[PDB]
């Protein structure tokens, strides 16, 4: 049901829902993997269902709705440990492609599409180990669907030959960030 930003278990899932506190944002837990958001106006923000910790050859299907009205993404994203990474498979977007500007580091043909490595660095931000410096690996989908099936060892494997490596893994989700949008997204995960 309706929760306030906080991380947890909803009916086999674990749940993220984060909020930079500028409201506008609603997030709700449905049953089995299914969660809803509604925004208006919102602030920064991300909340989806997957599991902690991820794995390395999880095949991950979603089935929804995603409807942005500005910056948003809808994204199977996670972290992993030693080496700190914050990683995206960007499946839809709104009017902002999250790779301008980053290097391109390759494509990867999978799931019925070619999608484009990249790579950016980020600068003492927060992150699950607290304030740091570490890369962010992203998988950007050239055809956007909302509903799907993700083979993430595809994308893993891919990063892994061009040298970019992932240790231990932690939570792995499939989310729905904004970033002062509006918008709503009704998803379910399995």
């Amino acid at each position: 049901q309706t929760i306030q930003p906080g991380t947890g278990y909803n009916n086999g899932y674990f749940y993220s829902y984060w909020n930079d506190g500028h409201g506008g944002v609603t997030y709700t837990n449905g049953p089995g993997g299914q969660f809803s958001v509604n925004w208006s106006n919102s602030g920064n923000f991300v909340g989806g269902k997957g599991w902690q910790p991820g794995t390395k050859n999880k095949v991950i299907n979603f089935s929804g709705s995603y409807n942005p009205n500005g910056n948003s993404y809808l994204s199977v994203y996670g972290w992993s440990r030693n080496p700190l990474i914050e990683y995206y498979i960007v499946e839809n977007f709104g009017t902002y492609n999250p790779s301008t500007g980053a290097t391109k580091l390759g494509e990867v043909t999978s799931d019925g599409s070619v999608y484009d490595i990249y790579r950016t660095q980020r600068v003492n931000q927060p992150s699950i180990i607290g304030t740091a410096t570490f890369y962010q690996y992203w998988s950007v989908r050239r055809n956007h669907r909302s509903s799907g099936s993700v083979n993430t060892a595809n994308h893993f494997n891919a990063w892994a030959q061009q040298g970019l490596t992932l240790g231990t893994m932690d939570y792995q989700i499939v989310a729905v960030e904004g970033y002062f949008s509006s918008g709503s997204a009704s998803i379910t995960v399995s």
